[PDB]
């Protein structure tokens, strides 16, 4: 069902500190290698007055390299698909929440995404666009309420030095029952490969692989 190469189409709509926007995207990736590339285009609300980086993790764990001995919760969820719900709490009390509904048709994934953020300090790194990128991360996956949870300590590298921290909490909901995995980790590295000056057009890339702890047990 999930082919070695899968196309992507998405639409995001939302608001951040009052500013409304719409973004559409198209791309392609290799779900079994855990890699993907997206070309994103702002359709409404341009030019964005906030850091584009807060958006990028919202732009599909189907694109994750899973080893054989770990049930792949995400690929199992198709063709029916799945959704996720995510809260993103920044250390200066900025807060974002997002939802995505992910379906499938042929060799293409379709995302419908809602994104909302508020309470960002007007002179903070987000509203002043002082973020350079996300650090690579490790997301801890664990089961609760019969669905898969994901928690990851995220950090934005800042212009002029230092980091800006955010805690992600995600709930992944498959639309049909699947084999539930044991607790494990997912390494991430997301990064903007290119963009125009106002980030109206952005090329976005993620690499993800699932694994257990690399340390042995006594």
């Amino acid at each position: 069902v999930i082919k070695p190469e899968m196309k992507i189409k998405l639409r995001m709509e939302g608001a951040v500190n009052g500013h409304k926007f719409v973004i559409e995207g198209e791309g392609i990736g290799k779900p079994y290698e855990g890699t993907q590339t997206l070309d994103l285009t702002v359709k409404e609300g341009a030019p964005l007055p906030f850091s584009y980086d807060i958006l990028t993790p919202a732009f599909n764990r189907a694109f994750t390299k899973y080893p054989k001995d770990i049930p792949d919760y995400f690929k199992q969820a198709f063709p029916e698909g799945y959704s996720w719900e995510r809260s993103m709490t920044y250390e200066d009390q900025g807060i974002c929440i997002a939802t995505s509904d992910i379906t499938m048709e042929g060799d293409c994934f379709f995302y419908k995404i809602r994104f909302d953020g508020t309470n960002f300090p007007p002179n903070g790194p987000v509203m002043q666009k002082k973020t350079l990128k996300w650090e690579p991360s490790t997301e801890k996956m664990y089961v609760r309420d019969g669905v898969l949870k994901g928690d990851v300590n995220m950090a934005l590298l800042l212009e002029g030095g230092g980091h800006y921290r955010c805690d992600f909490k995600t709930t992944y909901k498959a639309k049909k029952d699947v084999r539930l995995p044991d607790a494990h980790e997912v390494d991430h590295r997301i990064e903007i490969l290119s963009h125009d000056k106002d980030y109206n057009k952005v090329r976005l890339y993620e690499h993800a692989e699932a694994r257990y702890s690399m340390l042995p047990s006594q």
